[PDB]
């Protein structure tokens, strides 16, 4: 969803749980090879913005997908970023 993308830096500053958020993005919006590419990187943000990088790729189903793992990890974030 255009959502990831347009609030696309301020998700890489501010999404916390980006293990549990990366571990439900394994098996569909992003490959194994890729899946320890992006959980390489040691900082939140450093790994967060890896994660951006790839969606160079993503349709509806996998923006989609990344939306949905965040809405599910922490939603008072995305819920502060509507209201913004």
């Amino acid at each position: 969803l255009h959502f990831v993308d347009q609030y696309r830096e301020q998700l890489i500053a501010r999404v916390t749980s980006v293990e549990v958020v990366l571990d439900k993005l394994h098996g569909q919006v992003l490959s194994q090879e890729q899946y320890e590419r992006v959980l390489a990187e040691n900082t939140r943000p450093s790994q967060m913005r890896k994660l951006f990088s790839l969606s160079q790729s993503w349709d509806r189903k996998c923006k989609d997908g990344l939306y949905q793992a965040l809405k599910e990890t922490h939603p008072h974030l995305i819920m502060e970023l509507w209201e913004k």
